[PDB]
């Protein structure tokens, strides 16, 4: 410990703006548990669902790349090939995207993309994966420096089951505690985190009292029985999380091709399997399901702004030595 030390930095927070600069980046958070359905291009309607400009960063997670009932690389190639293509598409004239880095844990993937114009701005890219324990479930993470800011996404596909959410909430703190990036490094060491995907938490009422209550649009009722809104109250998962108020509704589990909640003999009830949390300050903005009907599920997305810092650290150290020779000599003074 030393006094001097933490005047300066003191001090030197004060006059931030001399040797910082801060920039807000757009971020678009994509999700979609494909039940093992085919790569398409035709998912305009997921990731350009706003009249508003593209965003910087595109994180894409995909769940059941192989329908569960091994890891196929080329499947998620595929889906690789046809979001690069969409996101281009839009970039009419001149840079368009590229591909960052993508992962993949048996049917889990996550494949990140950003404007070329991005880039250079970008270090420090590391991927992992965590298995859940208690198998095809587990977790792909990528994490990345932005100038100066640090950014994690974690994909995840937990525990399925109507009644077991004690099995979802070890499988959280399993990857929570497990996954690793290089030396390490752990998810929570991070500005912002956005962890998301097929929970699978559900609705502990029963189908036909669910099902009217959807069509009805009684949400906020539904919510009261939803586990991971009980369990993250309690701080027992996602502690720190938050997530947006949900105003759409249950995205799993219908008929594929139609409306249509689960008219199968196995009559599933409707749940929030799908969703998006976030950790750290960044400014949350839609979250929302997208008439897909491709798969089991809908897909989801979340949009954010996320302000980041670029810091000219030999300035700054400049500043530190002087604000701090300044301040040792003031007390040599004091004392003569
Ligand atoms: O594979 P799907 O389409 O998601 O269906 C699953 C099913 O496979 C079981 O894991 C299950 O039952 P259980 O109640 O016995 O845990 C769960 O409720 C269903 O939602
Ligand atoms: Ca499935």
């Amino acid at each position: 410990y030393d006094p001097i030390h933490e005047y300066v930095n003191h001090e030197l927070r004060k006059r931030e703006n001399e040797f910082s600069e801060h920039k807000n980046v757009k971020i678009f958070v994509a999700s979609y548990n494909l039940n093992g359905c085919s790569a398409t291009t035709k998912l305009e309607n997921w990731l350009f669902p706003e009249n508003t400009p593209l965003a910087d960063i595109y994180v894409v997670g995909f769940q059941e790349i192989v329908q569960l009932t091994s890891a196929d690389p080329a499947k998620r190639r595929e889906w690789e090939s046809c979001v690069k293509r969409l996101l281009n598409g839009k970039c009419t004239s001149g840079p368009g995207y590229v591909q960052l880095r993508s992962g993949q844990l048996v049917g889990t993937a996550l494949m990140i993309f950003c404007k070329e114009s991005c880039l250079p701005s970008i270090k420090n890219v590391e991927g992992t994966v965590k298995k859940t324990g208690l198998g095809n479930k587990g977790a792909v993470a990528i994490r990345f420096d932005y100038e100066d800011t640090g950014l994690c996404f974690i994909t995840s596909h937990l525990a399925a089951g109507y009644t077991n959410y004690d099995e979802r909430d070890h499988d959280y703190r399993t990857i929570a505690s497990g996954l690793r990036f290089r030396r390490g490094r752990s998810i929570f060491n991070h500005d912002y985190v956005v962890w998301f995907g097929d929970f699978n938490y559900r609705i502990s009422l029963t189908y036909e009292e669910v099902v009217p209550c959807i069509a009805q649009g009684k949400l906020s009722y539904l919510f009261e029985y939803d586990q991971l809104n009980k369990q993250m109250l309690t701080g027992k998962v996602f502690p720190f999380f938050s997530e947006l108020p949900i105003t759409f509704p249950p995205t799993y589990k219908f008929d594929i091709g139609t409306d249509i909640y689960d008219t199968s003999d196995k009559h599933r009830v409707p749940a929030w399997t799908d969703r998006i949390l976030y950790r750290g300050e960044l400014v949350p903005h839609s979250y929302q399901s997208v008439p897909l009907y491709y798969s089991d599920h809908r897909p989801i997305y979340a949009t954010y702004e996320a302000n980041i810092v670029k810091v000219d650290r030999e300035k700054k150290k400049i500043l530190f030595e002087e604000l701090y020779n300044q301040r040792k000599q003031e007390v040599r003074d004091a004392s003569q």
